[PDB]
């Protein structure tokens, strides 16, 4: 089934998406997603399909060894029952970028599922035991568009996924400087 969570508490967002590069207790990955369908050269938002999730930590009555957020995300796609005659764009906003094995699985998914275009915006690059450059390039090579979250993307996710009650997205200290540094890093990685 495909009814994932729609809204998070403001502190859940702020803690997890703050783009200072340090782990600082951010052991989870949050992944927010939206789906659009192509119609007359325009991307049409399918608002009922949106949601967010996080990784499942190791639990006796869950996954004994945990399940990364990216794999949980891939697991939900078949339950959407997408119309294979249509074209879709799936945008995911991630608090950390994928580990290499997840990037590999995501790349395999998009290679095989050519009705789907994937766009990823990440708040931070997870170093991934020195493999992050390889994981990001593997995703890009399979056709994913990879970008760094900047102010506009953080604001968009706040507006869309947070129970903000009309309060504005209020940037944490250093947001622009962290986004600019990370964007410079990603530009180098992708070339
Ligand atoms: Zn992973």
């Amino acid at each position: 089934m495909a009814s994932l969570r729609h809204s998070m508490d403001p502190p859940t967002f702020t803690f997890n998406f703050n783009n200072e590069p340090w782990v600082r207790g951010r052991h989870e990955t949050y992944l927010c997603y939206e789906v659009e369908r192509m119609h007359n050269d325009t991307w049409v938002l399918l608002n009922q399909r949106r949601g967010f999730l996080c990784n499942q930590a190791p639990h006796k009555h869950g996954f004994l060894e945990g399940r990364h957020a990216e794999l949980c995300f891939l697991d939900v796609i078949p339950f959407w029952k997408l119309d294979l005659d249509q074209d879709y764009r799936v945008t995911c906003f991630t608090s950390w970028s994928p580990c290499f094995s997840c990037a590999q699985e995501m790349a395999k998914f998009i290679s095989k599922n050519k009705h789907v275009s994937l766009c990823i915006f990440t708040a931070r690059i997870y170093d991934d035991q020195g493999r992050c450059q390889e994981g990001l390039r593997t995703l890009a090579e399979a056709g994913a568009k990879i970008s760094i979250m900047t102010y506009s993307e953080f604001k968009h996710c706040w507006d869309t996924f947070v129970d903000h009650q009309g309060c504005p997205f209020q940037p944490w200290d250093g947001l622009d400087e962290h986004s600019q540094a990370l964007s410079g890093r990603l530009r180098a990685i992708l070339q």
